[PDB]
């Protein structure tokens, strides 16, 4: 059920996105097509949005069962991934990414794809391991990194495959608040109130404004990592 892949909850003018597809939230075609769902439910709801995973994890990345399919699968699989990035720092609404653990290339870029990011101490790993594991990284996920991680994180994230401890990763820019494991939702949440003391409108338009470069590159590189990723 596409809403077990990612519930939708919504309480207080704030709409929990749980991410649940089995062991590592594998970010698969059916995980998109939720999220989509997911974010239209959302936009109608006029809520802040929280994006969340299972205990010790937000994903460990794409469907590597999907990723090795096929080149054709692999090619919409990245794509409708990279348009649902696309689409988040679009979003009308504020997003919240609560990290409750690792979150692993795909999944990191989850964090780079949002407003506000808040991950949680402990022995996890975030960060984009693509290059590590053979892949050149496709230019969406270049270019979501360039812009939001620290000058001199960047090149060792994407270029040397580091991965980050929850306090590195904050210092790099995949992560704004480090609290522990139980604090995660209340945390959450807290931020959320002081979202909601803003003018939902001016949000908006100043998001799509300031992000009008990014937005732009996002669409060429989707149109780019089709045609010459692989």
């Amino acid at each position: 059920a596409m809403s077990d892949l990612v519930s939708y909850h919504l309480d207080d003018g704030v709409a929990t996105l749980t991410l649940n597809n089995g062991k590592v939230n594998a970010i698969s075609p059916d995980v998109i097509i939720a999220f989509n769902a997911a974010l239209d439910q959302a936009e109608k709801d006029r809520a802040i949005v929280i994006v969340t995973g299972q205990p010790g994890i937000l994903s460990g990345g794409y469907d590597l069962k999907v990723m090795t399919s096929s080149a054709e699968a692999a090619i919409n699989l990245v794509a409708q991934g990279s348009t649902l990035a696309r689409r988040m720092l679009s979003h009308p609404f504020p997003i919240i990414v609560a990290c409750p653990g690792h979150a692993v290339a795909k999944g990191a870029f989850l964090l780079l794809s949002a407003d506000y990011r808040i991950g949680v101490a402990g022995p996890f790993s975030i960060g984009l391991n693509e290059v590590q594991i053979g892949m050149t990284m496709h230019h969406a996920g270049i270019e979501l990194a360039r812009d939001r991680l620290r000058k001199s994180a960047f090149n060792r994230s994407v270029i040397n495959a580091e991965m980050f401890d929850p306090e590195g990763a904050m210092a790099a820019g995949f992560l704004d608040k480090v609290v522990s494991v139980e604090e995660l939702q209340g945390a959450a949440l807290a931020v959320a109130a002081q979202l909601k003391k803003i003018n939902m409108n001016a949000h908006k338009k100043t998001k799509l404004k300031v992000r009008k470069g990014l937005l732009d590159t996002l669409d060429a590189a989707i149109e780019q990592d089709r045609q010459h990723m692989l």
